């Protein structure tokens, strides 16, 4: 099966400078020019298969010749435009990390387009729907589309397991297309998409906890809250401790990028406070507080409704973001599932220890960004050589925004297959 199937057909170029890469683009140009009979995928062939790519490289994407003469233009002239992707390769882009969120990258028809250009897609995401069946009553691809007659997003069962199945299945994407992870790291939920693509659980293991976790969860929706603050952990730690168990310490994301959850009143007044302060502070859109006390009254729930789960040795590195260390994956169970949900996301931890064994490229596997700002927050600070992507947008769901993903990915040195998207 093909990774992406699309109208849309990549051109690879590189060489040694940007300034050869962009002669290769008007070379490329001027061809095209006067070919008047195009076949583009016969192009593509020709510019990729034995021949081993330089460090500074190029991808135009387009559907007709008139496209990729649009693109190459651009690309010659260091214009920027769509289906115009350029970059220089990173040390240690091929041992690539992928990134797998939580809440905040959902939207109406996300994936969806996907399900008709991607034939892995397709699969994974019915294997996923199956590993869901004993445990929702809606329809998986329903509720993706938010067909009239499935549940809304607006509900933590259905937008938890919902997610969970999309980032799974997007990651076998990148898969199939030849990249794979040399480690996956899980921000909250994103953990149980984690541990399913590493090897940890299995997928009706991980389905399970996915799905029973967010239906443990309803009993604290409406209660809480979260901001963000761009405050560093340390001063966000010292500013909430006034408040008490009323407010704690839900997520570290960056250097500057924290989240904070709790009691709705004690929200307010932490945003004003920090207000005073001169410091951001934004209210984010979910009603219940994880990652603090409140989930103490799940707890026996989470325990109990988890207890039979099989968790088996990863074989993808699976760096914790809840205990800062790699794991086996066999330590993956009910305990460990409730330890993410009662404590700190530690992401900015996780990330700078993988920047620290010379990782040079991060994927989020999501259906929209939310994580990319974060990490480049830590790779600045850090001033490591490394990249952060995304895989789709808001809106933009389809083998379009994918393989623009992937060039993006193939010009910091991801060792994409070209081969693997097919016309």
């Amino acid at each position: 099966p093909a990774a992406l199937t699309s109208a849309l057909i990549p051109w690879t170029v590189s060489a040694k400078l940007p300034e050869a890469l962009r002669g290769q683009a008007a070379r490329l140009a001027e061809f095209t020019r006067g070919e008047g009979a195009l076949r583009p995928a016969d192009v593509a062939a020709a510019l990729t298969r034995s021949r081993a790519a330089l460090e500074s490289r190029g991808v135009v994407l387009a559907e007709d010749r008139e496209g990729f003469l649009t693109a190459l233009d651009a690309l010659a002239e260091a214009a920027p435009a769509a289906g115009v992707i350029e970059g220089g390769t990173v040390k240690g882009a091929d041992r690539t990390v992928f990134v797998f969120p939580g809440q905040g990258s959902q939207w109406a028809g996300m994936a969806v387009e996907l399900l008709d250009s991607s034939p892995v897609f397709a699969s994974r995401l019915a294997e996923c729907a199956d590993a869901l069946a004993p445990y929702v009553d809606w329809s998986l691809v329903d509720v993706l589309r938010q067909t009239e007659g499935a549940p809304g997003f607006d509900r933590v069962d259905v937008v938890q397991p919902a997610l969970w199945a999309v980032m799974v299945s997007l990651a076998e994407v990148w898969r199939a297309a030849g990249v794979a992870p040399a480690a996956v790291i899980g921000h909250s939920q994103g953990e149980i998409a984690a541990a399913a693509v590493a090897g940890a659980l299995s997928l009706g293991d991980a389905a399970k906890v996915s799905a029973l976790r967010a239906k443990a969860l309803l009993a604290l929706a409406g209660k809480g809250g979260m901001v963000s603050v761009a405050e560093a952990a340390d001063s966000v730690r010292e500013r909430i401790s006034a408040w008490g168990e009323r407010l704690a310490l839900a997520s570290v994301n960056g250097p500057q990028s924290t989240v904070v959850s709790g009691d709705p009143g004690a929200l307010d007044e932490l945003m004003a406070a920090c207000e005073r302060d001169g410091v951001r502070a934004r209210r984010i859109n979910v009603d219940y507080a994880s990652h603090g006390p409140q989930v103490e009254h799940i707890r026996a729930e989470v325990l109990s409704a988890l207890s039979g789960i099989a968790p088996r040795t990863a074989e993808v590195p699976f760096l914790s973001t809840v205990t800062g260390e790699f794991v086996t994956g066999t330590d993956l169970d009910a305990e460990y599932w409730y330890r993410n949900l009662r404590n700190t996301v530690r992401f900015e931890d996780a990330v700078r220890t993988l920047l620290d064994r010379g990782h040079g490229a991060f994927v989020e596997a999501s259906a929209h960004p939310v994580l990319t700002v974060g990490v480049q927050e830590t790779i600045d600070a850090v001033g490591a050589p490394a990249v952060t992507q995304g895989t789709l947008r808001r809106d933009e769901g389809g083998a379009a925004r994918f393989l623009t993903s992937l060039a993006e990915a193939w010009t910091h040195g991801v060792p994409v297959d070209w081969d693997t998207v097919r016309p």
